[PDB]
Order: C-alpha cells, then sequence, then structure tokens
C-alpha cells in the first residue's frame, strides 16, 4: 500500500522557569505564566446594572 | 488709608490620609501622596545610546 501513517505525539509547551507540559491547566498550576508580572495588583472594573 | 490691603495667608495643600501643607517637598516626603498607588512597581523605559 501508498499509504504512510504517522501518529505524531502530543506536542510541549514551554511555561515559565524551564519547564514545559502539554496541558495548559496543569503546565500553569505547575509552574505559572512564561513572562512573570512585576508586581502583584491586577486592577478590575466592573460595569453592568 | 484710601486703599484696601489685604494679605492672604499660604494656601494648604490637602495631601494623603487628612494631612495639608504648604510646601509640596515637606508634604510627600512626610504624608506620601493623595491617591495612594494600589501596587509596587513602576516600570520605566529608557531610549538613547
Amino acid at each position: 500500500m501508498t499509504f504512510e501513517t504517522r501518529i505524531f505525539d502530543e506536542p510541549e509547551l514551554e511555561f515559565g522557569d524551564h519547564h514545559h507540559h502539554q496541558d495548559p491547566r496543569l503546565g500553569l498550576s505547575e509552574a505559572g505564566p512564561l513572562q512573570t508580572f512585576l508586581g502583584d495588583v491586577i486592577k478590575i472594573g466592573v460595569v453592568g446594572n
């Protein structure tokens, strides 16, 4: 048969502090964001009733 | 005599946490700004040779 089948693996995603994992959820919960935020405050404004 | 002369006092500027003074240098050093920055970070970029 002239059919060539490939099964690629799940690609990795590089998180912060040189840690890589295939799941964004567990990867963020383990090592945090790639580019850290200098500070600790994110201010939110709400518009509605 | 024939003219009404008034010498006004030095006006008071309101600084943070209910403090007032006339000199902006001394008022800012001992009381701080009126609206405190919710955070601890100010990022400065430089452009030049």
